[PDB]
């Protein structure tokens, strides 16, 4: 083999399955070649900023990641020297945990992928009944199931959660049943092993905690199992507990809004409580705002320290976890100024105020038609009015400054009341005769005119234009963002759970063969899905 | 989604001004949906300390309704 | 006929140093008419800062279209 | 808006693409790394006995039909 | 701006003895489903007068393909 480091490891066995020739691999298997050599070279690493090729450094994985499934038979089942299905390279990972590498989501990439896991799998039934390679787990603890969803490959995904095999001795392997069928009329059942709960790596949530760099991590739940399964949970579970959350968010801002409408006016915090009903009414409600402000403030910690994004990931999603803990902060700011006995408090307590009602927004999930509409407005905003407020502020500030340099020595004559007074055409109020204070009218006139017609007519209504292309684009898109923040909800409440509550674990265990390859019977949790079909009687 | 805009940066807004004309939810939730309709006095007052804060509040306000929330409705009524 | 149908930024950017030119010479020329040149170079170099707007998609996209509708839209409505 | 989204895509990589020239052919300080993608021998037979060094620039492809 | 004939000629390869030299794009090495190409970049990155990308992006504006030209493997790559 290469000793070289760039090549390492890559033998004999390896270039004759590389060129396809059937005839150069059995005679290396014939003479002693080491079927279980990997070839650990830099080149054959995933390394993204480097050229090279992963396949699970094994002529197994090789074969099977090149869609040779006559070499595959072959070294599991030659008589020199067989290859161990079960073999991990340096990764971990096993020939599945490769085919789930090398997949990219294309049809005649997933179509293969497919077809060849789905191979190896029978024969690994037929060779090692006893063995369960889809357990296997690689160093980072990830099943191929795992890796597949925490990876985005989507085809890879939906082919295993309803693999059905009809033939004898591998039934066992399937994750999609039919239980009974009348008419047209089935009733089928999926697995949900390592879907709803597991040791560590649900695809649940997997899939909802995704890094937001993962290719399809908003189409992953439209695989049907998923789509079906977070509508139960929700239905059953979970719509009650959100809307109670939505409700008591609510009272926390009527409390909050009514303890800071009625705040005492007199100077110099803190203030002295009177012995009258309304005092007590007050600092009680602010005690209980200040108390909603810490809660928030812990839950965004508690959000940090579970997640850990690292200062990219935490700022290009989770949107809503920042807003809510930044408005914690502004109401322990607040509190730190109210008893530092300045009044800038009530600079703090507004802003809180502010956030406060806008974050009622979060709870439009939950709702399709609003969350659909919410996650829309979120696009709007990062998309649209950015650029839109470049370019404005842009424009606005350059007019600006042409103006207030024309004026001298009026009323107006700073970058402040001139910027104002030309904002005040965006919406509608701009007077276009403000000041007299300059020389050369036909000057001052002849750049509000332009400026007018630049912002106000042209920006504004190319501004509209925009969003109605952007709105044309987004409505899969929007809806596939409100069903993973659903999603999302689903998982943090019953990760809450707040009661020990066993009925969260969904589907009942129902018997699916009741004859694995050993005699025991086999029970696990399918989820019922009854379908119609007026064709294939 | 307007009304709960409205709601909000009115109760901010009237939180901070103190013993003025408006001083009242009421006051201040009509003169913030003069924005709306194309009226809004963006000086409506002076009875606060910290006039950045005010201005700031309706700047937010007027960006997120006026310019984001109306052009969006042209928008989806387009699209619908 | 190419000079004005394409290469507008280039245009606009000379359009402004004969602002700032003319202005010099009427600061000079003890006019205080300088101002009104000087002015308009200065509110058109504030708007020429989106010519470095390309170099990015999303912006560029933008200020390419706001070209295309001054040329087109803006000129019919106008009229 | 509708009909110049596309346009407007292509204008944009044109611009960028002018940027680049103005930028390589101005300099301002003799450099010549501008030249890029190194030169490489490409076939080593030439009409005659030579061989040929044209300066080739890599494109990685990958493909899974075709094997 | 004749995007036919060069979209041809940047990407030629001609698989013959004799023929290989008037290729433009060549295969290096190849793997399985990677492989790493070559292309040729003589009169396109710079040259004596008339390179590709001058003669591209200096175009008179009324050549019928100029924003679309760039679009060809080679240019678009060697671009970025
Ligand atoms: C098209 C010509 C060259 C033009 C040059 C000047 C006079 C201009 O007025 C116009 C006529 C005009 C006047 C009033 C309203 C609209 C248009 O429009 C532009 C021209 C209109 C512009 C438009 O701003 C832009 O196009 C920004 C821009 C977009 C794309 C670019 O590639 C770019 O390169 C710098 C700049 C801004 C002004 O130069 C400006 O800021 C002033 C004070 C008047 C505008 O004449
Ligand atoms: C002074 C007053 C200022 C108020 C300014 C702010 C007004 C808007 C307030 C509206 C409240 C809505 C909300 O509470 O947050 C919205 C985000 O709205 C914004 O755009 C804020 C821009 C800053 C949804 O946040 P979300 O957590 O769902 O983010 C999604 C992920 O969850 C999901 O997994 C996906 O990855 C998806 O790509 C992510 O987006
Ligand atoms: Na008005």
């Amino acid at each position: 083999s290469y000793t070289d480091s760039y090549y390492k490891g890559q033998t004999a066995l390896h270039i004759a399955i590389e060129r396809r020739n059937m005839t150069l691999v059995t005679l290396l298997v014939e003479n002693g070649a080491d079927v279980q050599a990997a070839a650990n070279g830099d080149f054959f690493k995933k390394t993204k900023g480097r050229p090279g090729f992963y396949f699970g450094e094994l002529p197994l994985s090789l074969a099977a990641c090149t869609n040779q499934l006559a070499i595959v038979k072959f070294l599991l089942q030659n008589s020199w020297q067989p290859a161990d299905i079960s073999a991990r390279d340096s990764v971990g990972n096993t020939v599945l945990h490769a085919l789930v590498e090398v997949a990219d989501n294309t049809v005649d990439n997933t179509k293969f992928v497919t077809s060849m896991y789905n191979e190896i799998l029978i024969l690994g039934a037929k060779l090692h009944p006893t063995l369960k390679l889809e357990e296997i787990t690689n160093r980072k603890g990830l099943t191929p199931l795992a890796l597949a969803a925490s990876s985005g490959k989507i085809g890879v995904l939906a082919y295993i959660l309803q693999r059905e095999i009809h033939e004898p001795e591998c039934r066992h392997l399937s994750r999609k049943f039919t239980e009974w069928a009348y008419g047209p009329v089935h009733s089928s059942l999926y697995d949900l092993s390592c879907i709803d709960t597991c040791e560590k790596n649900s695809v649940l949530e997997v899939i909802a905690y995704s890094s937001s760099e993962t290719p399809n991590r908003h189409d992953m739940l439209l695989v049907e199992p998923l789509n079906r399964l977070l509508q139960d949970k929700w239905d059953r579970f979970v719509k009650r507990i959100f809307y109670f959350n939505f409700f008591v968010y609510c009272l926390y801002m009527i409390i909050f809004t009514a303890a800071a409408y009625y705040r005492p006016v007199e100077g110099l915090p803190p203030y002295k409580l009177k012995n009258t009903v309304g005092d007590y009414f007050r600092v009680t409600g602010e005690i209980l705002s200040v108390s909603g402000g810490v809660y928030f403030f812990f839950r965004g910690i508690q959000y940090f320290l579970q997640r850990r994004p690292s200062l990219k990931s935490l700022f290009v999603d989770s949107y809503s976890e920042i807003l809510f803990f930044v408005q914690s902060l502004f109401m322990l700011v607040s509190v730190v100024l109210y008893f530092s006995q300045r009044k800038e408090y009530v600079a703090s307590m507004v802003f809180s105020l502010a956030m406060g009602w806008t974050n009622m927004l979060y709870y439009t999930r939950g709702f399709q038609q609003m969350g659909i509409y919410a996650v829309m407005i979120e696009k709007m905003i990062l998309r649209d009015l950015c650029r839109f407020m470049f370019v404005y502020l842009v424009f606005l500030f350059g007019f600006s400054t042409a103006v207030v340099t024309l004026i001298e020595d009026g009323k107006y004559n700073s970058l402040y009341s001139t910027c104002l007074e030309l904002f005040k055409f965006t919406i509608g109020m701009g007077d276009l005769e403000f000041t007299e204070n300059y020389d050369f009218k036909a000057v001052f006139i002849i750049l509000l005119l332009a400026y007018v017609i630049l912002t106000y007519i042209l920006l504004l209504n190319m501004l509209i234009a925009l969003m109605g292309e952007t709105v044309n684009k987004i409505a899969q898109e929007s809806k596939n963002i409100w069903k993973l923040q659903r999603a999302i909800t689903i998982l943090d409440t019953e990760k809450s759970f707040l009661k020990c509550m066993r009925k969260a674990f969904r589907s009942g265990k129902l018997l699916q063969v009741g004859f694995t390859p050993d005699g025991k019977d086999d029970y696990r949790w399918c989820f019922r899905v009854d379908e119609v079909n007026w064709t294939t009687w």
